[PDB]
């Protein structure tokens, strides 16, 4: 099926033969109904083309300066904006707000067939926003608590999650080895039945050396462009499980990117928008959305079974993708394999 959203045709990454996810055929069978995806990111804005698919979440950011919302941990996972001034994070230049989590969440589950905006990969799933990134990024320990809570595990001082996730998406990372705090959290999420999907990073380097994609028991995702070959920035290596479209842009908001829900604010939030972004951060929620399609078709699927289905049903690369996992995720084939 093809949705009626007016920007669907701009979302090449869902349907073109070279670099797309092969979604229309998948949507004949699965859309994510009944499945919950936790998006561990900067938070969200209640975009008109997203909010109906948002569930209550949690804000794990403990450092008040990073949190930028007046306090420590709290129940409102909305994104206040992560804009920074020059040298606020050390030696950085000034940066506008990313609205990264709004973009990622829309790839997972933008409201679809509403005649407005964009479509989402798992458009009948629901997203639990777990805010773990703010100004200058996020703390490993807050991210790890996010993983635990998102899965339905217990974190001291935090109310129980009433919407435990089937799938975690982490479009985030840094350099270096996977820490024990992170691996512990991942092990907890997997033991609770939650599959963990992670962006491999954007350093054009060996993915062995970038976390949390280098943790064990995760689905680590490389990025292809619209050509179906490796996006120039994508990490690559033996620990990549699969690839998905993350886009390959040559200027800001280039339509060669991945189009999703977004916000027009430079610092503070403003009007809803749609924007094209790129990264392994954009590839990961494609894969998280397919994991949700799989879980609708196979409700008792384990994390290892979901990873196996994703990896075993990929399609060929039409252009060079060295050490990009088994292939490009093929939503239709994955749903068939889970049915
Ligand atoms: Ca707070
Ligand atoms: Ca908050
Ligand atoms: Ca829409
Ligand atoms: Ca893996």
């Amino acid at each position: 099926s093809t949705p009626n959203d007016p920007r669907f045709d701009d979302q090449w990454h869902y349907y073109e033969q070279a670099g797309g996810l092969n979604l229309p055929t998948a949507w004949d069978t699965a859309t994510g109904s009944g499945v919950v995806v936790a998006v561990l990111d900067t938070g969200y804005r209640p975009h008109a083309d997203l909010n109906a698919n948002i569930l209550p979440g949690y804000d794990m950011i403990s450092n008040l300066s990073v949190a930028n919302d007046g306090g420590g941990r709290d129940s409102d996972a909305r994104d206040p904006g992560d804009a920074v001034a020059a040298n606020e994070c050390g030696t950085n230049g000034a940066q506008n707000s990313s609205w990264h989590g709004t973009h990622v969440a829309g790839t997972v589950a933008a409201v679809t067939n509403n005649g407005e905006g964009v479509a989402g990969v798992a458009y009948n799933a629901k997203v639990v926003p777990v805010r773990v990134l703010g100004k200058c990024g996020g703390l490993t320990s807050d991210i790890a608590d996010g993983i635990i809570w998102a899965s339905g595990g217990s974190v001291s001082g935090i109310p129980a999650n009433s919407n435990p996730a089937d799938v975690i998406n982490m479009s985030l990372g840094g350099s270096g080895s996977c820490s024990s705090t992170t691996q512990n959290a991942i092990n907890t999420a997997r033991s609770n039945g939650t599959v963990v999907v992670i962006a491999a990073g954007n350093d054009n380097d060996n993915s062995a050396n970038y976390n949390p994609g280098n943790c064990n028991g995760v689905v680590n995702v490389a990025s292809v462009g619209r050509n179906g070959g490796r996006a120039y920035y994508s990490n690559y290596g033996s620990n990549i499980d699969v690839a998905a479209p993350g886009g390959a842009q040559s200027f800001a908001n280039d339509s060669e990117g991945v189009l999703s829900t977004y916000n027009s604010g430079s610092s503070t939030p403003s009007s809803d928008s749609y924007g094209y972004s790129q990264g392994t951060s954009m590839a990961a929620p494609h894969v998280a959305g397919v994991a949700a399609l799989i879980k609708q078709a196979k409700p008792d699927a384990t994390p290892d079974e979901i990873e196996s289905i994703l990896k075993s049903t990929t399609r060929s690369f039409p252009a060079t993708c060295t050490s990009c996992g088994t292939g490009i995720v093929d939503a239709a084939a994955a749903v068939a394999a889970a049915s």
